[PDB]
């Protein structure tokens, strides 16, 4: 039974029911990440910015389950292209506007990655990829605002593979946080 979460906190308690079980929801996920009327006070602790690229804040770790984190992205900051290393990933917006930018899964041959799409996510959507899906990129083209998300993946993974557009070449990254649970995590 899907109840509106009240605020963040009630949220990852839903969220730890959801996920309680061996499988996902997707639908449900969504819907009740959507149902999250992001209230600043309750993330600012999560809130890290940094002046030159986007931070990753680890906000719950799920009981295992999953990871869930507030993404924080300057004006003109973004992400590379990006796989999802067979995990489920949710993005909700909590401030601000980001583009997000969906390429397929390049061939073997060396070749110009095209967008097959574009959207922008703005406040309280929330959007899903997985790799079933194909990559993508994720921007704050915002010259005067700057975005905060939230982001869930399962399982969580600490890698992933950045794209270059220009040929389709993989690269595996090592993702790090910025801050767990409010503390800066040099
Ligand atoms: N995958 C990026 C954010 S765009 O992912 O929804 C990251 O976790 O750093
Ligand atoms: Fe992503």
């Amino acid at each position: 039974e899907l109840l509106k979460p009240r605020t963040l906190a009630d949220l990852i308690r839903i969220l730890h029911e959801l996920f309680a079980g061996d499988e996902v929801n997707v639908e449900e996920v969504q819907a009740v990440l959507e149902a999250y009327e992001s209230n600043p006070a309750e993330w600012a602790l999560y809130a890290k910015f940094d002046q030159y690229r986007y931070t990753r804040n680890l906000v719950d770790q799920g009981n295992g389950k999953f990871n869930l984190m507030i993404l924080c992205w300057g004006e003109g900051h973004g992400s590379s292209i990006h796989d999802h290393t067979d995990s489920h990933c949710f993005l909700k917006l909590l401030q601000g506007n980001l583009k997000e930018t969906l390429f397929d899964w390049p061939d073997k041959k060396s070749n110009e990655m095209i967008k097959k799409s574009e959207r922008t996510l703005r406040e309280n959507q929330c959007a899903y990829i997985n790799d079933s899906i194909g990559l993508h990129r994720v921007e704050n083209v915002s010259h005067t605002e700057p975005a905060v998300s939230l982001h869930l993946y399962s399982p969580p993974f600490d890698t992933c593979h950045a794209f270059d557009q220009r040929t389709g070449h993989k690269n595996k990254v090592t993702m790090t946080f910025h801050s767990k649970f409010g503390i800066r995590t040099p």
